[PDB]
């Protein structure tokens, strides 16, 4: 069916992110946060690399189940180059997609609109946010 197959090229996305991860790997000389969602097992470390408030480097190691790996795939391509305010602006955006609201489309979010799928199971929004808890949790840090 047709909803069927947009269903299909969503997960395409998502599993494209899981598959061909971008930004793998740790900074040096960067912000470190550690973090885990034992409500499914995935541990990510994410390291932040900031020019004043502009996030000039951002990258992940970690391990979990598709939709915590690909989600931190693409929140490193989409906050490479904003600003702060943005970034948490866009994890606010990612939050209300989540939680099933209209969020704002009118700022480059990317990737992470195949994302919304995930609002459909509640469990598996930990997943998603996983990534960007770290974020806030690397940006609280100053
Ligand atoms: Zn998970």
């Amino acid at each position: 069916s047709f909803n069927a197959n947009l269903d299909t090229l969503y997960r395409q996305v998502i599993m494209d992110h899981y598959k061909n991860p971008r930004n793998k790997g740790v900074l040096n000389d960067s912000i470190v946060v550690d973090m885990n969602n034992p409500t499914c097992g995935d541990r990510i470390r994410l390291t932040m690399k900031l020019d004043g408030d502009i996030v000039e480097d951002a990258k992940f190691e970690g391990e979990g189940c598709s939709i915590s790996m690909a989600s931190a795939s693409m929140m490193t391509q989409a906050i490479k180059g904003k600003d702060i305010e943005t970034a948490l602006s866009m994890s606010k955006i990612f939050s209300d997609m989540m939680q099933g609201k209209e969020y704002d489309d009118s700022i480059d979010l990317g990737d992470i609109e195949a994302l919304q799928g995930v609002s459909k199971f509640p469990a598996r929004i930990k997943c998603a946010t996983l990534s960007w808890k770290a974020l806030e949790k690397g940006v609280a840090k100053e």
